[PDB]
């Protein structure tokens, strides 16, 4: 039978991450909180793992509230990265991740993209360049040389949101993305289906699209970074939180 776990001690804490006890801009407690005080570079990378194993034999759902940086895309985060692995945390601080153009090999998952890098292809596609608060949702894969695609639905007009604005009201019945939003990562077993939800919008991929093997093992982390775009020393703190604490997550 299925289980449904919550709470911070499910998962581990790699890298550049850690707790925001008492947040002053947000209706939260003890948010997990990536990439504080460090500046950009490659090291500046945090990883949760959740401490069981998964397989896409059985169902999979995973909820968080994320909220982003109200920072422009040259100088805050990378993203966020809800990746499965057959490796770990550590294993994503060497190797990287989803949100780049190159992570870890034969990795994939769900990436919100809210930071510019003019290496990265993928940025390029999306029309990610830019003024305000420009980013995407895709699903991605890592091939087993470590080089990351969009695969699964979605196209450069449709993947495309605006992950942070600069209003403040939480009475006009829309998203906001500084504040806390709940991302759902789902895997279908019965039709091989992976949906991820998020701002309103939705993204669809296969098993098959994905690359991940039907019966393997996985680990599944929830990653973000802020490896740095250039030498110019533009940059603000990068600080993306998530209510870990909150989410939920089921498994067999
Ligand atoms: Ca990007
Ligand atoms: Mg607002
Ligand atoms: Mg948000
Ligand atoms: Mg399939
Ligand atoms: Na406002
Ligand atoms: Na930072």
């Amino acid at each position: 039978p299925p289980t449904t776990v919550k709470g911070r001690d499910n998962y581990d804490f790699y890298g550049r991450v850690d707790i925001e006890s008492n947040p002053t801009d947000l209706n939260a407690t003890n948010l997990t909180r990536y990439n504080y005080g460090q500046p950009p570079g490659t090291t500046t990378a945090g990883a949760v793992q959740f401490k069981n194993q998964v397989s896409f034999d059985k169902d999979f759902d995973f909820n968080i509230r994320v909220a982003n940086n109200r920072q422009s895309n040259t100088t805050g985060a990378d993203g966020w990265g809800f990746m499965f692995s057959k490796k770990d945390g550590d294993d994503f601080l060497k190797n990287g991740g989803i949100l780049r153009e190159k992570g870890t090999p034969s990795a994939a998952g769900f990436r919100i993209d809210t930071g510019y890098y003019n290496n990265d292809p993928l940025d390029k596609i999306q029309k990610q360049a830019g003024q305000g608060y420009r980013g995407y949702g895709t699903f991605v894969k890592n091939d087993s040389q470590g080089n990351t695609s969009k695969v699964g639905s979605g196209t450069p007009s449709t993947d495309f949101l605006n992950y942070a604005d600069n209003t403040t009201n939480d009475l006009d019945g829309k998203f906001h993305g500084q504040k806390l939003n709940n991302v759902n990562l789902k895997y279908n077993a019965s039709n091989q289906t992976f949906t991820a939800t998020y701002a309103g919008k939705t993204w669809t991929a296969t098993l098959s699209e994905l690359g991940l093997s039907p019966t393997d093992s996985y680990n599944f982390l929830v990653t973000s970074s802020q490896y740095g775009n250039g030498n110019s020393g533009t940059y603000a703190s990068g600080v993306m939180r998530a209510d870990l604490d909150g989410a939920t997550l089921t498994y067999t």
